[PDB]
C-alpha cells in the first residue's frame, strides 16, 4: 500500500470491501464496486496516455469513481464544476493540459462548451448522440482493465486545484504527509459516516474522501436542501464526522435549527475555510455535545489544512482574539514564523514551510511573492495576519492587506458583534461601511453602543445574510462593491 493518495482508498477496501464507500441518496456504492470501476476506467486512461484527467462531474458515482480511476492510472485529478461557466472550464482545461475528460450526466450539457477551444471523453452514462460531434469517446474495454492501481512516487502530481485564479500542483507525497498527520488526531474507523459537504474542486473535499476511505468509512454527499436543517440531516444519516465552512453554524442558528442537543451521535465537528467565532463554536457545541470540535486552517498551497485547534469549552474562549477561536498549532513536521522583514514573537504575516508545500503553481512565475526563500528554505507566505496567544496557540486576525487609513477591519467587526450583531463585515470605500447580520439596530444606537465598548463607521447596513462565494465563504469582494456602489 505505497501507491500514493489512492492507497488510502485501498486501505478501506482491505478493511470493508463490501461496506459502503459512498452513500448517494437511498443507495450505496461499495469499496469493491468503486475499485473495479476504477481499474476498468484506469485501463482506458492508461492506454490513452493520461497524465491529467479532467473530472467534470457532480457528487455522483461517476464522479467519485472518476477521481479514483485518475489516481489509479498514475494521473493528476483535475476536478471541473459542471455548474461553472463553460468558458471558465475551457480555461482550466487549457491551463491544466488535461489529456482526458470524465463526465457524469451533470457534465454532459456543458461539454460542448468545455471542449470548444484532441481530448477524449469517458462518459459511461451518455449515449453517442449526447456527445458533441467531433468528440472522440473513451469506451473502456474489460480486457484492458488494470490488474492493479499504478504506484506513484511522492513527487508525482495527485491533484490540480485552483485557488480563487492559479493552478496548484498537490503531490502524492504531500497528501501522504497530510493524512499521516491528520489521522493521528482522530479515531476514525469503519463504522464512521462522513459528510461530503465541500465541492469536489475545493481542497477540503480531499479530506472528506480520503479520511473516510482511509478508515473504511462511508462518504455521504450533502445535497443542497439539507442546509435547511443540517442537524436533522446529520442525525437522519447517522453522520459521525462533520466538516464544512463555519458559515453553516450561523445559517443553522438563523433557521431555528440549532436549539438543543439535536446531534447526539456526532463525534467530530470540524470547520475550515474562514474565521471561526467563539460564539459560533460554543453554539454548535451545545447542539452536538458529544462531538469534539476543531478549527482547521490553511491555504490551498499548503495541502488542505496546515494548522489545527482542538476546541475546549473553557480554555479556547480565553485564548480568543477579536472574538475568533484560535487556529492552534501548525501540523507536525512544519515550521512557522510571524513576519513584520523581521520575525515577531507576537504578530505578523504567517509564513509556513514543510512537507505540505504544494509542488508549486502551473506557471512558475506566479510563485514570486507567494513562495519565498529564507534561511535556505522555501516558505509559503499566507498573506494572513496571525497572532500568538499566551499558551502558544496561533489565532488568525485577518488578511494582511485589509488594513485601512481613516484601522484593522477585524477589530471593528469584533466591536460590532460585541454590540449585538451575529456577524459583521467592515469594508473601506476612505471611510467605513459596516455590514452586519442579526437583529436590526438604528445606526445612532449602534454608534452609542460602539462608543461604550470602544471609546466608527459612518454607514451601517443590516443584511439577512452575507452573500457567499462559490466556496460557501463570505463574499467580502461582493460586499466591497456593494459598499462602493451605495456610498462611493
Ligand atoms: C481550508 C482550505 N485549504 C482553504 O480555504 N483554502 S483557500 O486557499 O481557499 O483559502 C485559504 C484562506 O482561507 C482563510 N482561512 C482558511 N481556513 C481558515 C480558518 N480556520 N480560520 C480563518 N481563516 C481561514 C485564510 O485567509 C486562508 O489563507
Amino acid at each position: 500500500l505505497d501507491h500514493g493518495l489512492h492507497a488510502r482508498f485501498l486501505r478501506g477496501l482491505s478493511a470493508a470491501p463490501d461496506g459502503a464507500a459512498v452513500r448517494i441518496g437511498t443507495t450505496s456504492v461499495s469499496y469493491r464496486h468503486l475499485h473495479r470501476t476504477a481499474l476498468l476506467w484506469a485501463g482506458a486512461l492508461t492506454a490513452a496516455g493520461a497524465r491529467s484527467v479532467g473530472v467534470l462531474a457532480g457528487k455522483s458515482a461517476t464522479g467519485y469513481a472518476g477521481i479514483l480511476a485518475a489516481l489509479y492510472a498514475g494521473a493528476a485529478v483535475v476536478p471541473l464544476r459542471p455548474d461553472f461557466p463553460a468558458a471558465r472550464t475551457r480555461e482550466v482545461l487549457r491551463a491544466s493540459d488535461a489529456d482526458v475528460l470524465i463526465a457524469d450526466r451533470a457534465g454532459l450539457p456543458v461539454l460542448a462548451g468545455a471542449l470548444a477551444g484532441d481530448v477524449p471523453v469517458l462518459a459511461p452514462d451518455a449515449l453517442d448522440g449526447e456527445l458533441p460531434e467531433g468528440v472522440a469517446r473513451l469506451v473502456p474495454r474489460p480486457e484492458l482493465s488494470l490488474s492493479e492501481p499504478a504506484r506513484c512516487k511522492p513527487a508525482d502530481p495527485a491533484y490540480l486545484l485552483f485557488t480563487s485564479p492559479k493552478g496548484v500542483v498537490i503531490t502524492h507525497g504531500a497528501t501522504g504527509h497530510y493524512f499521516d498527520v491528520m489521522e493521528r488526531r482522530y479515531d476514525f474507523g469503519a463504522s464512521d459516516v462522513f459528510s461530503q459537504a465541500f465541492d469536489l474542486n475545493f481542497d477540503c473535499a480531499v479530506f472528506d474522501l480520503f479520511c473516510a476511505w482511509g478508515a473504511g468509512a462511508t462518504v455521504v454527499p450533502v445535497p443542497p436542501p439539507a442546509y435547511r436543517d443540517l442537524p436533522g440531516f446529520i442525525t437522519a444519516q447517522g453522520i459521525t464526522v462533520w466538516f464544512s465552512t463555519p458559515s453553516v453554524i450561523d445559517l443553522t442558528r438563523r433557521l431555528g435549527a440549532l436549539d438543543g442537543p439535536r446531534m447526539p451521535g456526532l463525534r467530530w465537528s470540524l470547520f475550515a475555510g474562514e474565521a471561526l467565532k467563539c460564539r459560533d463554536a460554543a453554539d454548535w457545541r451545545a447542539a452536538a455535545p458529544g462531538a469534539t470540535l476543531e478549527n482547521l486552517y490553511g491555504p490551498t498551497e499548503l495541502t488542505i489544512t496546515v494548522a489545527a485547534h482542538r476546541w475546549d469549552d473553557e480554555e479556547s474562549p480565553r485564548a480568543a482574539v477579536n472574538g475568533l477561536a484560535p487556529i492552534g498549532a501548525v501540523n507536525d513536521g512544519h515550521d512557522h514564523l510571524l513576519l513584520g522583514g523581521d520575525p515577531s514573537p507576537d504578530e505578523g504575516e504567517l509564513w509556513v514551510t514543510g512537507p505540505q508545500l504544494a509542488a508549486g503553481y502551473l506557471d512558475p512565475a506566479d510563485e514570486r511573492g507567494r513562495f519565498a526563500e529564507r534561511d535556505g528554505r522555501r516558505w509559503y507566505r499566507t498573506g494572513d495576519r496571525v497572532r500568538r496567544a499566551p499558551g502558544g496557540d496561533l489565532v488568525y486576525v485577518g488578511r494582511l492587506d485589509s488594513q485601512l487609513q481613516v484601522v484593522e477591519p477585524a477589530e471593528v467587526e469584533h466591536a460590532v458583534r460585541a454590540c449585538g450583531a451575529d456577524d459583521a463585515v467592515v469594508v473601506g470605500v476612505t471611510e467605513l461601511v459596516a455590514f452586519y447580520t442579526g437583529i436590526p439596530v438604528e445606526p445612532r444606537e449602534l454608534v452609542r453602543r460602539l462608543r461604550e465598548v470602544v471609546p466608527l463607521p459612518r454607514h451601517f447596513r443590516h443584511l439577512d445574510a452575507f452573500p457567499l462565494n462559490a466556496n460557501r465563504k463570505t463574499d467580502r469582494l461582493r460586499l466591497t462593491t456593494m459598499a462602493a456602489d451605495g456610498y462611493g
